[PDB]
């Protein structure tokens, strides 16, 4: 027994409710509660203490797209973990340069940096397009501007509050970082005209918002942004932290439009959500601008989590799992339409790519929770956002009968709260 | 494995092998290194070609329990093979069992679980002004954050904008406002600063890390908690460097019998294995995030909560701050006896515990030849601000390999003033 299992034994916790207790004296109060205690996973399924089984329909909002606990990636991990985790860039290691080329060869970028979180990657992000913008573009000191949408959501930081729309991130953690520019989500008229401001550095944009919602542009979106911006000198940042890495049913969401971002953010599933990994990668007179001493993490690039992500981006491919995603996620919104548009009336829209799929229903005819209790009381764990947008994330290593079932279990969700109703 | 395989197919030999691969698909964000670590082990690692050194940078104390410790490896395996990742937006087994861990060991009433040292410290930062416009009803965007020159936080763009570090900052605006720098070690004008009723918090570390091992006078902690009591301030300390030990005592903070009001631990509280970071504060203080109001995906994941309370729980067993104390002093005892005087490039020569720097003149010596020779002679070091020669070694290291470490260490001062004769 290892010290977290002798501990807890100790505390004699034994009930679901226990656990939310010990959640609500010593564990910082900022999450709602949840419905479930989560012991073990597997693939596309998790289990409770109680040893009941369910789908998990989050994956870790896409964190978790080989499945829990996947071999192969377990595998990886404690290899390298009984030989070396931890050098600091200011040394060198035998993994960290190749991890990089691994991923600057798959994803076709001159430069990787590897960093920890979403929000660091974004954080970089930033930080390199402010430098590019200052030192190539020369465009006057402190004036940087950067383009975003409404209801972007890329991370926790202060600069991410202070770029966000939604009230619950940003209120009471001001004053904020100045420079961006906020614009409707899916609209190129207003990304055009906020491209007249020749200080702008970057549109930073998801390919499909996030946490906004599984927010699915027009056809032609990314493709559109993508020429404006080149005809300013403007880069092009594509958050794929969510999108990426197969979920959609391409390598990356950025390739339905045939779009190479100037800069690309990856981060979750990179690691098979097993250790924090993020990669900010671009072409090598933007991202040279970071010269040494200019930027650093302390865990960012260790041998453990390049060992692993490079383990993580080898089953994407070798699982096929792309061609998972499309073929599933296309069975899953067909027989989601079928089965409940016109039938269960307080649906408003089914809609996404590959496996990031999302059901928004209309709050005022229907409490959104009852769908989220009724989808766990038949097996499957599921977290809205925005209250209205229920997810189906589910891990793309889901089999063909797991997501049969599964898709039975969802539709049959949906019409008991119907039939309730 | 992958990353195994896929090195191999790439015919890496020589360390200029690596070298080559890191200059051209790692972002060029830190400076040229001179080794090519393949594994560590305690506070040995080795390089390529079986060479041995002793780490003597340890992760600029990450590494507090030693590379590759067996009881923490035993911990993220068995863990991994278990879970490794739910979101907080579900319950698990193991999170609030880990906080308690924590609330208990450093005696507060809330733990938040981030993953990155400038995470804690963004978090810390929001806690504090979200606090000031709630609790202390200061007027909204007023909030004033006091830090101290040459502090060290992190890489986000708002630790940029609180930093007086050229390189740290420059051309990443503009910049987070709300902060008023004072000097380091320095009461006076931290009473003169906290004259403005607009300042939420004093965020301080208790020796400055990256700042060159700046140890502050005696009572300058305690000086300034008192300070910031009367005027219902924040005392926000980072001990993501000094903490756990390192400096002979838990915290450094205890040196003067402080507990401060936000806690900020990182680094060697996974023991160097994976990313993660700590807030911890009385209720009235960290309630203030509400759900919904801060967030990260990884952060308190079940694999590293069970890793940092292995880790932690080393610590303690292996009475790691008692040996960090006693070999700490004799370590500056060796130095100053053979080398003041004898040295007169060495400014000074600093420390508590096993946080030692040795600050040499580098209008007199070229910084870096002392850095070759310490390699030269079996020690990886890296300075920081050039002339601040580190030691900071894993306080798992023997007190004979602390003996020939020292005796190495004392060699290699001398070679260089040879040598300039
Ligand atoms: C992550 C979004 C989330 O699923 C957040 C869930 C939570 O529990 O907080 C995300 C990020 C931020 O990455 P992390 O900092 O959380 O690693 C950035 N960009 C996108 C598109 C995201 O989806
Ligand atoms: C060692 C470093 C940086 C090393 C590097 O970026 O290579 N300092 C980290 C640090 C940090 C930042 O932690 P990180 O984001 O690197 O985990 C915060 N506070 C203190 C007192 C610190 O010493």
């Amino acid at each position: 027994k290892t010290n977290i299992e002798a501990y807890r034994d100790g505390l004699k916790l034994k009930t679901e409710e226990d656990f939310f207790a010990c959640d609500r004296q010593y564990v910082c109060q900022n999450y709602a509660p949840v419905p479930v205690v989560i012991s073990k996973g597997k693939g596309a399924r998790v289990w409770d203490i109680n040893g009941n089984e369910y789908y998990d329909f989050l994956a870790g909002v896409s964190s978790l797209s080989q499945g829990h606990c996947h071999p192969r990636v377990i595998a990886a991990l404690c290899r390298q973990a009984e030989r070396l985790t931890l050098t600091l860039r200011a040394f060198g290691n035998d993994v960290t340069g190749p991890a990089c080329r691994f991923m600057a060869e798959m994803f076709g970028y001159d430069r990787v940096l590897l960093m920890n979180t979403g929000a660091e990657a974004g954080e970089s992000a930033l930080k390199i397009a402010r430098k590019w913008a200052y030192e190539v573009k020369e465009i006057p000191p402190d004036s940087a501007k950067v383009i975003l949408c409404n209801n972007n959501y890329w991370g926790r930081t202060i600069t991410a509050c202070s770029s966000s729309t939604t009230f619950d991130c940003y209120n009471n953690f001001g004053p904020f970082t100045p420079g961006f520019e906020l614009i409707d989500y899916d609209d190129v008229g207003a990304l055009e005209e906020a491209l007249k401001d020749p200080n702008v550095a970057a549109f930073f944009v998801e390919p499909i918002q996030g946490e906004g919602g599984v927010n699915v542009p027009k056809p032609g979106y990314l493709k559109r942004a993508h020429e404006l911006c080149r005809s300013k000198n403007v880069l092009l940042i594509v958050d794929e932290i969510q999108t990426g890495l197969c979920r959609t049913g391409r390598l990356l969401a950025a390739d339905h439009d045939e779009v190479h971002p100037d800069i690309l953010l990856l981060g979750k599933s990179l690691s098979a959500g097993v250790v924090p990994i993020s990669a900010v990668m671009g072409r090598a007179d933007v991202m040279d601008v970071l010269k040494p001493g200019t930027h650093g993490s302390t865990f960012g690039g260790n041998p453990l989590a390049c060992a692993v992500a490079v383990e993580a981006l080898t089953v994407l491919k070798d699982e096929k799992l792309a061609d998972r995603a499309e073929r599933l996620g296309a069975q899953f919104r067909d027989c989601l339409r079928r089965e409940l548009y016109g039938k269960v009336p307080w649906i408003k829209e089914i809609r996404g790519r590959g496996l990031l799929n999302a059901v928004e229903v209309d709050s005022d005819a229907i409490d959104p929770n009852d769908v989220v209790m009724k989808l766990k009381e038949n097996g499957i764990l599921s977290k809205p956002t925005r209250g209205r947008v229920m997810r189906f994330i589910p891990p793309l290593v889901i089999t063909d009968e797991e997501h049969r079932d599964a898709t039975t279990r969802i539709i049959k969700s949906f019409l008991a709260v119907e039939e309730e109703r």
